[PDB]
């Protein structure tokens, strides 16, 4: 089958997207290399640079399946203009939905987040817990998936709404790991650090998402909501250690709408599927900032 | 204090302005006119035509509180194309907030609706039941409470969502009661119907809104959704045979994402400021029908 994935230049898309050629699926992607880049693209995928800020950026495209991953990255949430927030994540993705139920779409796997919850009251945070944002960033993705759920619901066009914690990993050029690494390659003598949350491998990401996605097809609810997220978390002060060590630095750590814990339970992805995660959150930076090293530095 | 009420020409917005102007604020009326019209406006507010789709619609408008009333009405929601309900609900919404935002405006008292619960699993429904939208419309609502709730925790725009059941009174031009009259000034001979629902009249609507207000105003959380509604409920044929007696005729009733059932619980209403409806379903349909055949027949 077709499948579209959206934001598939990013960094989890470009992956989700290898994993997708790698199972034989014939992908096509549609990016508008805001965030994302050529190079990361699977040359066995077929690229369209389209704005999803437009209501025609499907005109031509067909799929049986969408994973709507385009949006601007989850950073600096405070620092870009919520109109910003506001068209490239909700105006999106009621654009992505018009275009699934106008040509037939049969399942989109929305890209969630852990910021729908906010400053979750339980933590590790169940799907049960409440929208509760507190970045337009948050508010926004909560936004979509409610709209996900009502076209599901109106139209038939299923969705699976996938909130994930931190994802790390190769092609990373956004997050604390990669702050970190190009800080220290200004100055690897101090290193200024401005929480601590979950953090998955992004091939671990992708297994679930994928192993969630065939489990959602084979139910019948128009909408489901899944936490994918390690078990554990670590801190940023952690994470700087962990970055620096792999730089063989010695950096003098320097403390100078954000949510400031999160960690999402995992039960419903891991009862329904089987997956577990392959590395500790501590693990999973220390390997993404080996392999940031020798793209960034 | 200044008040600024979008929306402040239709049916709901011109009664509440009324209402403010009697009580001795200076109102501001911002509309473009779609479904309201000039005649309705209060002769002591100030009208300004703007349209919020428009990022800029607020530019030189400046209130202390914002009655957020703007949006395409809530009727025939499957024949409206849905970006249509996007851009008059969530586009709109968002915009109002980077205005209040923007411009220092303290509270919100954004309209909302049943429809955002959908077809709800407990009714009377109580606030606490979950976002299930079955409409644009409904999914649209509840976005904007999102966006709400979130200026509210972010950057202190405190915001009251008024959840409305069916509101009903002089000016209406839409729903069921409009139909009926329009349907039988065609033909008075057979009326065509083609569901239970809560019904209050606006006088009682309003009543409850300002005194919802005045209480939230003199709360301190930054977000309060609250239903707004009668305790009562009446069936659509039971509409048709009020609106018949009231205008003399003895029609023949031949039968032909819209919820079916809906009755909102106002316990919280009821609970935190004393209001009472003063009027059942059947009364404020009977009443608005003499009103509308004054007006339209
Ligand atoms: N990486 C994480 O830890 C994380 C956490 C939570 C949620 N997510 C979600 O996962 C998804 C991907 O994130 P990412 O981290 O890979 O970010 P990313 O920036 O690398 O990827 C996003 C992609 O979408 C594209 N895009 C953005 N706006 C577009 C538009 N208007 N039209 C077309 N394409 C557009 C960008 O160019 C980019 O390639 C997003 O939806 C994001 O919210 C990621
Ligand atoms: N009447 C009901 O029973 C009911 C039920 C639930 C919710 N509500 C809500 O109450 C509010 C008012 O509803 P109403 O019934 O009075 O409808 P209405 O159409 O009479 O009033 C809406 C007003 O908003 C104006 N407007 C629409 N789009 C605009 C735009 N883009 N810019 C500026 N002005 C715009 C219209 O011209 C109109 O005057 C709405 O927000 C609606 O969702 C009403």
């Amino acid at each position: 089958m077709r499948i579209v994935v959206t934001g598939g230049a990013g960094f989890i898309g470009s992956h989700l997207v290898d994993k997708l050629v790698e199972l034989g699926y014939e992908v096509v992607v549609v990016d508008n290399l805001s965030s994302g880049r050529r190079e990361f693209v699977n040359p066995s995928a077929e690229l369209h640079v389209r704005d999803l800020k437009d209501y025609s950026w499907g005109a031509g495209i067909k799929g049986d399946v969408v994973f709507h991953f385009a949006a601007n990255p989850e950073v600096r949430l405070s620092t870009t203009e919520p109109i910003v927030h506001f068209n490239e994540n909700v105006v999106a993705t009621f654009n992505v939905l018009e275009w699934a139920r106008q040509t037939g779409v049969r399942t989109v796997v929305f890209a969630s987040s852990s910021t729908v919850y906010g400053d979750a009251d339980v933590i590790p945070t169940p799907e049960e817990e409440p929208y509760k944002p507190i970045s337009v960033y948050g508010a926004a993705k909560a936004a979509g998936e409610v709209m996900c759920a009502t076209y599901a619901r109106l139209f038939g066009v299923r969705c699976l709404a996938v909130r994930y914690a931190n994802v790390v990993g190769p092609r990373l050029r956004h997050g604390v790991i990669y702050d970190f690494i190009m800080k220290l390659r200004r100055n690897p003598n101090v290193l200024e650090v401005l929480q601590r949350k979950s953090y998955l491998y992004v091939r671990d990401a992708v297994e679930a998402t994928l192993a969630a996605w065939k489990k959602f097809e084979e139910m019948d609810a128009p909408f489901l909501a899944l936490n994918v997220g390690n078990v554990d978390a670590v801190r940023v002060l952690d994470i700087a250690q962990i970055v620096a060590e792999v730089l063989g630095l010695r950096p003098e750590i320097r403390l100078v709408g954000d949510v400031k814990y999160m960690t999402l339970a995992v039960t419903k992805l891991m009862k329904l599927t089987g997956w577990r995660p392959t590395m500790t959150s501590a693990e999973a930076v220390k390997k993404t900032a080996e392999d940031l090293a020798k793209e960034l530095w």
